């Protein structure tokens, strides 16, 4: 999908983890999350368009995309425990990862 | 694109990365590498077809991709450190990952 | 040494990096971070010497440092890489897993 | 402990999880595990004890036990999902950070 579909799934579903009840809904929102992530990995987001692919700024904005995918990971496992407490709480970790990236590339 | 083109992506990179003498060579290949597992992981294998999208098998299926897109990660960090030879040996740990889902599902 | 002590090692060095203007400074502070995390990895904290060291607590209560380690590994990476603002934002990770571990266990 | 008793902990415990019938003796093991490696990140080896402690090679070492830990965090997730097999495959995994280690250091 574009980065626009993908930031909205992400937006979405970080929202079905913080108002969640059960661990199927955590695991089912966390999978779908890890699935927009690595899809907008390839993307160039407009503030970029400018910039060659393996700029400094290209290389910075995808190891964003780590930095969640990696967050997004341990959550699913920590909900794969029947912690569902523990794995909402990656919610708060997730944010901070959302508006580093928004704050230095949209 | 699809998994098979993605894997031949891993394959061809991985052998750049045994043969190569500079950063340069090492840090394109890992990039390589990292947009073809991250395509890939949304992928479903045929011998997995059969098989519900929240089985235990498609769940394992995609964890693989979540080690070896770690485990670029790590390796393109040393490759940016000037750390060639550390960068190089980072190949020695992908393989293991390859083989550890290709003898569960290819 | 103990448990606090790791603590204050950690709360010095997280407001160094925080303040930094350099990379030696925020290189400097990482690695006496990453050393009390690892050396404070086996303590067993006051809320939790009533359980025993397999309960779901005290395996919650070393999960945490794992986190925080990981979140000190990559940190470093960035800061390797002369980029102080990135890895100085690296704080505002941290402090996440600071909270957390608080939260339910001091 | 000092560098040789950690090393013998991890030696025994990798043989635990590659002999192990049940999930309880590779949590155990990967747990002995953890808390060796962690303990041993402090350690000065004695191809280094000429050699700086923020030295590159001493930066290079401790970086060692990052990637043996961070690979026995995600085996203890595999292990806590009743994945026996899939825990005990981790073993080949920590076996070429054990060797790269050696290869450099020992
Ligand atoms: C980069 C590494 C990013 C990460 C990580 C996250 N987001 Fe993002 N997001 C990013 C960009 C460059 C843009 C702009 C895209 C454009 O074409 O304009 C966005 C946009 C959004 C939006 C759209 C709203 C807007 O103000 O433009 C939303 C709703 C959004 N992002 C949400 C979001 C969430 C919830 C994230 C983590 C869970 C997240 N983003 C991470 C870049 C990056
Ligand atoms: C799962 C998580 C995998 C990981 C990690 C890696 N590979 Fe893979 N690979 C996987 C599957 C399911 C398949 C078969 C797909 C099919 O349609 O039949 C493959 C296949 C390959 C191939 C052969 C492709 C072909 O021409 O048919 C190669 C050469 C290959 N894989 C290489 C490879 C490398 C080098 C990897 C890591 C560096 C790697 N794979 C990881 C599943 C998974
Ligand atoms: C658990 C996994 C923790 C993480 C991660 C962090 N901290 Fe901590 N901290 C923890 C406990 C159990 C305690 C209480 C110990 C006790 O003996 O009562 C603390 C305490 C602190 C303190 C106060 C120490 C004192 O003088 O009594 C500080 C200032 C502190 N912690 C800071 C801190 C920072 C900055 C962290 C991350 C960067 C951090 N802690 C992580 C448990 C855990
Ligand atoms: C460095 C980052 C290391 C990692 C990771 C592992 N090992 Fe190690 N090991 C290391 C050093 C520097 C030494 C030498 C210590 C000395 O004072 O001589 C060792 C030693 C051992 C030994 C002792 C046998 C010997 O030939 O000296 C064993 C049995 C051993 N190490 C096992 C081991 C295992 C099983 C590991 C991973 C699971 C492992 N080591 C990781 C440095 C490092
Ligand atoms: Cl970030
Ligand atoms: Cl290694
Ligand atoms: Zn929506
Ligand atoms: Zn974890
Ligand atoms: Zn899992
Ligand atoms: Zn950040
Ligand atoms: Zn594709
Ligand atoms: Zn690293
Ligand atoms: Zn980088
Ligand atoms: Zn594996
Ligand atoms: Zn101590
Ligand atoms: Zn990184
Ligand atoms: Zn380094
Ligand atoms: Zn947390
Ligand atoms: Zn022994
Ligand atoms: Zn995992
Ligand atoms: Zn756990
Ligand atoms: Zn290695």
């Amino acid at each position: 999908a574009d980065l626009e579909d993908n930031m909205e799934t992400l937006n979405d579903n970080l929202k079905v983890i913080e108002k969640a009840d059960n661990a199927a809904q955590v695991k089912d929102a966390l999978t779908k999350m890890a699935a927009a992530a690595s899809d907008a990995w390839s993307a160039t987001p407009p503030k970029l368009e400018d910039k060659s692919p393996d700029s400094p700024e290209m290389h910075d904005f995808r190891h964003g995309f780590w930095i969640l995918i990696g967050q997004i990971h341990d959550a699913l496992h920590l909900a794969n425990e029947g912690k569902v407490k523990d794995a909402q709480e990656a919610a708060e970790h997730l944010k901070i990862t959302c508006n580093h990236c928004h704050q230095k590339y949209r």
